Order: C-alpha cells, then sequence, then structure tokens
C-alpha cells in the first residue's frame, strides 16, 4: 500500500527523537531507541538552502551576465506544534533536550514508508494558551550538519521473514550459551532486533552485533522472547537451567 | 370603553408627526401641534433591539456554556404604507421631512388610549402603481435615541374640567389685560391649552406659560376663544377695548 513512487497525502506523519546510543543514520526504519512525540498539531520540516559564492574575475571577457556558485548549505529550522502534555515522556525529554545544547537526532516518517532523519538542537520553545482550544506546545529546532533525506535510503528489501534456532540446553551457573537467529531473507535485509529474558531473574541476556549470549543466573526454564526492529515479527525462545 | 389592561382589536391606530418646538415627549396625549396621517393602509411599528456582548475571561472557571449580556439597543425601522395623496396637506410634510436629514419626531395613538412615541429620520420613501387598487405611498423612518412607549406612562388623570377666569372690563390703548384658565380638577393635570383672537383687529392675545394677555390694539368689543389641547374642552371670554 505505501508507494513511494506516487504522491501521499500527508497524514500519518509521524516524529521521533533518537533516545539510545550510536548511529541515528544507519538504521532509521527501525523505531528502537526513538522514542515518539505524539499528538503532533502541525510540522514544518527544515529547507535545506545554499548561499551563493561569487565567481568572478577580472580577466573574465565580458561581465553582462552574473556568473554565481553554490556555496555553504545550512540545513536548519524544523518546527512543529503539538499537544501540551507537561507530564509525558518525549515532551518532559524535549524540555531537558532544549536544557543543553545537545546536538540530537530526531526522524520524520511518512506515510508512504519513507523517513527523513536530522540532527540539530532546540533553539525555540513556545505556547499558546487561549479559551475553547487545546493548549500546544511549539518547538523549534535548528540543524546543523548534513541531513539523512529519503532520497538516499532508496533500497528498502522489505526482510518479510526470521527464524530464532536457539541451544534449548541446561545451562550451569556461570557459562554463557549462544542462541541463533536467521535474518536473511533472500541474504539482503534492513531491520536489526533485541532479545530480552521474560524473567530476567533466572538467566541474564545479551544481544550484541548479532551475538545472543545467555547466562543461567538461576535454575527453571527460562524464556527469551527476541522482537526484530520496530515490531513486524518476533519468536520466543526457551532455555532450561540446572542447579548443578 | 379603552381599557389598557385588556388586548384591543387593533383597529383605529392612527399616525401623527410632531411639526413644532418642545418636548414631543412630554405631553404626547394632546394632540396639539400634531399634523395627522390619515388614510393609513398598514403600519409594521419599530422593534426595540439589543445587541449581544460577550463577557467571557479567560481565567473564568469553565467555559462550557456561552455568558453573555445586553449590549447596544438601536430600537428603529418602523414601516408603514398609506393610501397616496400628493397634493394633501400631511403628505407633502412628509416629502419635505425625507429630503432632509431632519430627524423628527412621530407617535402612534392606539384605540386603548395609549401612545407610544417614536423620534427618527425617514430611510425610504415609495410607491406601488397598480390597476383595480389604489395607489400606496410606502415610508419608512430609522428611529434613533430611546422611544417613548405606551409602558412609560400608567398614571393618566384624565383631568375632565377647566374653567377660565377672565378680566372682562375695560382695555385702554398701549395697555394689556390678564386672561387666566383654571385647569385643576382635583389637581394633576396632565393637558395643555392655547387661545385665539376672533378678528385680530381689536385686541389679540400672547399665550405662553399658562400666561395669556390680551392686548386691544382697536377699541370695541372682542371675543378670545380658548381651546384646550386636542379641543375636549373650550372657553370663551369678552374683552372691551375702550378709544379714551
Amino acid at each position: 500500500v505505501p508507494n513511494p513512487t506516487m504522491p501521499v497525502k500527508g497524514a500519518g506523519t509521524t516524529l521521533w527523537v533518537y533516545k539510545g546510543s550510536g548511529d541515528p543514520y544507519a538504521n532509521p526504519l527501525s523505531d528502537v531507541d526513538w522514542s515518539r512525540l505524539a499528538k503532533v498539531k502541525d510540522l514544518t520540516p527544515g529547507e535545506l538552502t545554499a548561499e551563493s559564492y561569487d565567481d568572478s574575475y577580472l580577466d573574465d571577457e565580458d561581465a553582462d551576465w552574473t556568473a554565481t556558485g553554490q556555496g555553504q548549505k545550512s540545513a536548519g529550522d524544523t518546527s512543529f506544534t503539538l499537544a501540551w502534555m507537561p507530564g509525558e515522556q518525549g515532551q518532559q525529554a524535549l524540555l531537558a533536550w532544549f536544557n543543553e545544547g545537545d546536538t540530537r537526532a530526531y526522524k520524520i516518517r511518512f506515510p508512504n514508508g519513507t523517513v527523513d532523519v536530522f540532527r540539530g538542537w532546540v533553539s525555540s520553545i513556545g505556547k499558546a494558551v487561549t479559551a475553547k482550544e487545546v493548549i500546544t506546545r511549539t518547538v523549534k529546532v535548528t540543524n546543523v550538519g548534513r541531513p539523512s533525506m529519503a532520497e538516499d535510503r532508496s533500497t528498502v528489501t522489505a526482510a518479510t521473514g526470521m527464524t530464532v534456532t536457539p541451544a534449548s540446553t541446561s545451562v550451569v551457573k556461570g557459562q554463557s550459551t549462544t542462541l541463533t537467529v536467521a535474518f536473511q531473507p533472500e541474504g539482503v535485509t534492513d531491520k536489526s532486533f533485541r532479545a530480552v529474558s521474560a524473567d530476567k531473574t533466572k538467566a541474564t541476556v545479551s544481544v550484541s552485533g548479532m551475538t545472543i549470549t545467555v547466562n543461567g543466573v538461576a535454575a527453571g526454564k527460562v524464556n527469551i522472547p527476541v522482537v526484530s526492529g520496530n515490531g513486524e515479527f518476533a519468536a520466543v525462545a526457551e532455555i532450561t537451567v540446572t542447579a548443578s
């Protein structure tokens, strides 16, 4: 249904702020570590510009027509107003973003399946209070550096398939077992995953670089659920733990 | 028979115009100086309107129901239509009223002995021509200021009494006598009067503030009439003027 080669109606556009660590430009399709800014009244994305550089010399035969070239670009000034919910995360995190000069990353997700991720710092936080109208919070973010348009991530293989094969063997205290995940639907993929223990007590799990290590902290039958990327697919694995 | 505490049938309503100086609001009942607009086909009197004003503040607790108050009143635009008699004295006065921005006073007399007095300027003058139907003149008056409704007056003592005490003696050239009129039908009165001269040769009367000065311009025997208000009561006195 989402066709990036046909015009879209705009409704359904979403705003997120990168609350994790690492490279936000790498895999922006996944929603992991992206806190959502809900209840957006209106949005005005930044306009990439370019300064004009004068490229005229004295020797240049004839000067009837001006000659110029491109200069510095300076993507900047993405603004948006949302509803005022002072006691909800994403909005408190927004005020925290304002209170230091942090240059954080933020992404805009469009209904046609494409993403536009920028990186900037908050330069304005306002508020409009009138009767018979919901109080709105207005934000403005000055963008720094080169952004990441949706015209760069034009590959998208869409995945649509994965499997999780665990060891499913008893693990003794202090020893780490390795779990396997196949995320190769014809090889090319553009998604990640995260696995989190369903009890957090009988075992400790760690997922890093396609390496899933599970340690049998306490005896029993631990269940490790894994969810891929934003959460299109998921799986459940079991690992026994023996007291001996 | 006219009972202002019971509904009336509406037949017998009359239209009058105040073609004089003074306060029409003072004694509307007295038809003195009021010119009648006879042959009224129909009449739609003005509507006492009142604008709305918003009395809502931001700090007001709750706004579920609107809070409003009275604003400006602007009562006017009473219309009527009558038979078209261009050569009639009273319709030429109406055309003169239209032809300048004069804001004159007019009154409507109702069959139950009550009067509504408005003051305004003529805003629409028209005609309707059709065979088998009397040609009609249509008028519309935009009222200004506060009217004097029939509900403002509630006492009306009805008078029912007046007499005259004249000098009824000789008058010398260059010396004027005083004629007095008693208008005390048990104290309270709501009517004025006027006096005339029969010949305008032997003597003439100056009338103002109940004071009537009769001066014998020429010798002889003259009669001075007095008429109170619309003509309900009258009186006649005799004054003699001597040559020496």
